């Protein structure tokens, strides 16, 4: 509808009004919307660190050490957005075989940006999903679910 830049720049209070962290029955805490979300709609950012994929292994191994809960999104082989200490409520978006939503690294004035997108219609109430990029259970619950992550 608009294009991609003129749609990112009205994103934090917006998204702030429009989804909220809960207990997931998928797993821990998930991502559900307070009000309808259009079809296409640009729902919230991914926050975090762009960093080097190499660096993940040590990351991880630190917030491990530490008892904090790793939160990183997989852009490519060769980059990972960590949402560990500058995260969002984007972070706790659960896995699904039958998503309402979808991920896409999108460049805005020159910097990368990892948004969700609404692929349709979603209500009031339900869990927001997007299937994962990647030996893991899973508990999306869709009739055709893949079964695993
Ligand atoms: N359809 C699916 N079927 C089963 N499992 C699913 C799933 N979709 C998501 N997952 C699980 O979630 C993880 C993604 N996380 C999304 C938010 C998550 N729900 C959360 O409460 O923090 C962020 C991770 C960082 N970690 C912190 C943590 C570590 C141990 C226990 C707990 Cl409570 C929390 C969680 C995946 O790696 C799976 O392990
Ligand atoms: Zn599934």
């Amino acid at each position: 509808d608009l294009p991609m830049p003129m749609r990112f720049r009205h994103l934090k209070k917006t998204s702030k009004e429009a989804v909220g962290v809960y207990r997931s029955p998928i797993h821990g805490r998930g991502l559900f919307c307070k009000r309808n979300i259009d079809a296409g709609e640009m729902v919230i950012e991914y926050a975090g660190i762009v960093i080097r994929s190499i660096l993940t292994d040590k990351r991880e191994k630190y917030y491990d050490s530490k008892g904090i809960g790793c939160y990183m999104f997989r852009i490519d082989d060769s980059e990972v957005v960590d949402a560990t200490m500058h995260g969002n409520a984007a972070r706790f978006i659960n896995h699904s075989c039958e998503p309402n939503c979808y991920s896409r690294v999108i460049n805005i004035d020159g910097q990368k940006h990892i948004v969700i997108f609404a692929m349709r219609k979603i209500y009031r109430g339900e869990e927001l999903t997007y299937d994962y990029k990647f030996k893991l259970p899973c508990n999306c619950g869709a009739k055709k679910c893949r079964k695993f992550l």
